[PDB]
């Protein structure tokens, strides 16, 4: 079997990416933030306190034939950037792009932070790193992918997200017609339950390229690149006006600057994120200061290749028996 999905920006910032998703029977169609960076499918619901919902569609179980609840199972998430949810378990039909897995195990919110409540086009989120990391307890659970493996044409998924567009995520195979050139794979640690790698180095502008490891994830869950403080400081050193504001919360620049490309290594072969990608635009409303795409991963504690990074990218999430990762440009 296969599948394919469109995926769309959510808003005029690339901020994340939603795509349909079909769950139970009849379908219910909620929009999901597909996040490499975690393993839970977890949903807006019937049960979600009612002042935490704004707009979200919702699951509703007891209007899907094919629900049932997964006995004294719970689960509590919390995220990187400090946003949280949690719930108890259904297990039921999921459905992405005709792709279709029986007896998913989907996580209905009872309580979401302020940040998913505010985010009105998001109602939920479908885990792709490693079933490891799923936080269903008593009994783990696995992500949709783990689930479907075994029925895919090849055991792999791919993800093509758009600048400022719509883009793709194709489940159990390889659309040759979806990149120019041959895609370069590279290693994964496995052992944080990430799609963990380690890029051969950067450059910035038409830079020399500098050889370096960087050892990170590939999150599409994440908007932005976060690497560490001195490849960053590298960078915005060749913009002008380009600082780090501790009131912000990381490098702001001048919105009327004209931003270099950043270029990272896969392997051999080389990614380039175009300036354009690396505006976040104006920090507040009317503002002249504009956020930065590349920010330091100091005080995170890992290395995230985020949306910024994927989206100049087509990325094959290779989950053989011995997992890898493959980039080629676009
Ligand atoms: C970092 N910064 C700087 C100024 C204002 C910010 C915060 N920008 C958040 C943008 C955003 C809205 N909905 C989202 C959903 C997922 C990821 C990001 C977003
Ligand atoms: C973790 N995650 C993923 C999609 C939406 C989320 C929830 N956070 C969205 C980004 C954000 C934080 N404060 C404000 C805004």
């Amino acid at each position: 079997s296969t599948g394919s999905a469109t995926t769309t920006p959510i808003d005029s910032l690339d901020d994340a990416y939603i795509t349909p998703v079909q769950i139970g029977t009849p379908a219910q169609t909620l929009n999901l933030d597909f996040d490499t960076g975690s393993s839970d499918l977890w949903v807006f619901s019937s049960e979600t306190t009612a002042s935490e919902v704004d707009g979200q569609t919702i699951y509703t179980p007891s209007k899907s034939t094919t629900a049932k609840l997964l006995s004294g199972a719970t689960w509590s998430i919390s995220y990187g950037d400090g946003s949280s949810s949690s719930g108890d378990v259904y297990t039921d039909t999921v459905s992405v792009g005709g792709l279709t897995v029986t007896g998913q195990a989907v996580e209905s919110a009872k309580k979401v932070s302020s940040s998913f409540t505010e985010d009105s086009t998001i109602d939920g989120l479908l885990g792709l790193a490693f079933s490891t990391l799923n936080t269903v307890s008593p009994t783990q659970q696995k992500t949709f992918f783990d689930n479907a493996k075994a029925s895919l044409d090849s055991p792999v998924f791919t993800a093509d997200l758009g600048y400022h567009a719509p883009g793709t995520y194709n489940f159990g195979f390889i659309d040759t017609t979806a990149y120019t050139g041959s895609i370069t794979y590279t290693a994964v640690s496995t052992k944080q339950g990430f799609w963990e790698w380690t890029s051969t180095g950067y450059a910035v502008g038409s830079g020399t390229f500098k050889s370096t490891s960087i050892d990170g994830i590939a999150d599409t869950g994440t908007t932005l690149l976060y690497l560490p403080a001195t490849v960053v400081s590298a960078y915005w050193a060749q913009v002008s006006g380009a600082k780090s504001s501790s009131s912000v919360g990381g490098y702001v620049f001048p919105c009327s600057a004209t931003l270099p490309s950043f270029t990272f290594g896969v392997g051999s072969a080389r990614i380039v994120i175009p300036g354009d990608y690396i505006d976040f635009g104006p920090i507040s409303t009317g503002s002249s200061s504009c956020f930065g795409g590349i920010q330091s991963s100091a005080g995170i504690g890992i290395n995230i290749f985020g949306d910024v990074a994927l989206k100049a990218a087509f990325v094959v999430f290779n989950g053989a028996t011995t997992p890898t990762l493959g980039f080629a440009s676009k």
